[PDB]
């Protein structure tokens, strides 16, 4: 997975107990999809909570915010509860999106966020565990990037 390359397709529960499937936001919003080792960490919250902050401003850049962790629903409910998450969580049980995305990781699981945008192509990576915060950070400047070529 590589930027350039078109976004893998995937279906999983999400939060609510809903299935969803990526293929049903590729084309209609721009997405951010960012993975995080577990539910309710320090870093992991500190990246939600981020998101979280920033959520406001993500409106402007018509974008849908998707988190996925190896955590259960229960555990995303939770912890989506606790810090007032709005968007998105998805559970993948047996890491199988992880997996598609190669963000398996080594001695954990990878904290690497996606942009996609409209035409389902992969925008920008951002790689990094010790930077929770940031990553909100780089989403929005892929996302400015790409709001700049449509602008004009």
């Amino acid at each position: 997975v590589k930027v350039g390359d078109k976004a893998p397709l995937f279906e999983g529960i999400a939060d609510n107990g809903e299935k969803i499937s990526l293929s049903d936001y590729i084309g209609k919003h721009n997405i951010v999809l960012y993975f995080y080792p577990k539910d309710d960490t320090p870093g992991s919250t500190r990246e939600a909570s981020a998101f979280r902050d920033n959520w406001d401003l993500l409106k402007d850049y018509d974008v849908v915010v998707i988190g996925v962790s190896s955590d259960d629903i229960n555990s995303h409910k939770r912890f989506k509860e606790k810090y007032k998450l709005p968007f998105i969580l998805v559970s993948d049980p047996d890491k199988k999106i992880r997996e598609l995305y190669g963000a398996k990781g080594f001695i954990l699981p990878a904290r690497i966020t996606f942009v996609i945008d409209k035409k389902g192509i992969i925008r920008h990576i951002y790689n990094s565990q010790m930077n929770p915060a940031n990553h909100v950070n780089e989403a929005l400047k892929a996302l400015k990037q790409i709001k700049e070529e449509e602008i004009s």
